[PDB]
């Protein structure tokens, strides 16, 4: 097992990163500092997580402490849906850079394929509970992303929650300058993404697996919901390797050649989640974990099912 994957921009991306969605501003600074100390060199961020300033403080302090050099870190952020208009893309990126206190991002993703009405609401909704869309399309937004590479603001650009037809649309864009480097998608044993992964990987697009532990702190979690961390089949596999269930769930996408980004603000867990390079899941473990697929999504973007670019109508 190698620790980094080669992207189609020629850069290498650490296969393990720290997630920061739901990491409070008052805890994420310590969380990122601890991650850096124990060996994480990839942090997954987003404007919409409302904590990029506090992530940037942690990064800046570790650089000042000479713990790590900038070129050794791989920092990822994401363009929010209200900024899909070509004229707003650069300014959204610069705002993220200012918050993170960085000169450049290693990777900037379109967070969702769906553009939302521009303004001061992350999620403009109407009386039907549906999102107010913007007059944008993914190809024009992609063109604006491409300019950020030429302007040196980001080293790589990519997409998130795009289905394979949406990836194909970009790959066939008239005037395409840069292929997406990464498609970041939800992936875990209840949503195995076999076709979308095979598709992206066949195109040289690296897949990042999000919510690998099943996002147990997701704000919409219900007692009747399944739980990967408490799944007794997965506990059994973990017991066999003398590892925790979290460690199995993190190692699982790694062996499929995916990048994986488990989130924690707990120092012991941040350390524990990193201890995944000292064992291997067997071929049958992998086949068994894949058999648990139920196409069960934590992030289904249910407020946008009528948006023209809603990604989860298609099979994959
Ligand atoms: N592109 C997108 O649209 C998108 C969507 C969702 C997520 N993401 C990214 O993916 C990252 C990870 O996904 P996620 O935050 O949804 O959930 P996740 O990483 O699957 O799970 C996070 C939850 O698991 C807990 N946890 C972490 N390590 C644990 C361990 N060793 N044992 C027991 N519990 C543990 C955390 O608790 P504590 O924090 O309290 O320790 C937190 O409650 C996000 O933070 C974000 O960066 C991206
Ligand atoms: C359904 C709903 O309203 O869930 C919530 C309940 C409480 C607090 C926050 C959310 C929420 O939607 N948070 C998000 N952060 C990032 C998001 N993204 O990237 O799409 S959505």
């Amino acid at each position: 097992m190698a620790s980094r994957l080669l992207l189609n921009n020629g850069a290498k991306m650490p296969i393990l990163g720290l997630g920061t969605w739901k990491s409070p501003p008052g805890q994420v600074t310590e969380a990122v500092k601890v991650a850096i100390d124990v060996g994480y060199r990839h942090i997954d961020c987003a404007h919409v997580y409302q904590n990029e300033n506090e992530v940037g403080v942690a990064i800046q302090e570790k650089l000042r402490e000479q713990v790590v050099k900038r070129e050794e870190l791989f920092i990822v952020s994401k363009l929010w849906c209200t900024y899909h208009e070509k004229g707003l893309v650069k300014g959204a990126c610069q705002k993220t850079l200012s918050d993170l206190k960085l000169d450049y991002l290693d990777l900037y993703l379109i967070h969702w394929p769906t553009g939302f009405k521009p303004g001061k609401e992350f999620f403009p909704l109407d009386e039907s509970g549906n999102v107010v869309p913007s007059d944008t399309n993914i190809l024009d937004t992609w063109a604006a992303m491409e300019e950020l590479v030429d302007e040196g603001l980001v080293k790589a650009i990519g997409i998130s929650n795009f289905n394979h037809l949406q990836v194909e649309m970009i790959l066939n864009k008239p005037g395409l300058k840069y292929k997406p480097a990464v498609n970041q998608i939800e992936c875990h044993p209840y949503l195995t993404q076999e076709k979308l992964i095979q598709y992206c990987q066949s195109k040289g697009i690296v897949v990042t697996a999000y919510s690998p532990l099943g996002s147990p702190d997701r704000p919409w979690a219900k007692p009747e919901d399944p739980s990967l961390l408490e799944d007794p089949r997965i506990k059994a596999i973990a017991a066999k390797h003398n590892k925790t269930t979290a460690q199995v769930l993190i190692r699982f996408p790694m062996q499929r050649n995916l990048v994986v980004i488990p989130k924690s603000v707990t120092p012991e867990r941040i350390a524990e989640n990193f201890k995944v390079f000292d064992f291997e899941l067997s071929s049958q473990d992998m086949t068994t974990l894949l058999s648990y697929n139920r196409n069960w999504r934590v992030c289904a973007l249910l407020s946008c099912t009528s948006h023209k670019d809603y990604p989860f109508h298609e099979e994959f």
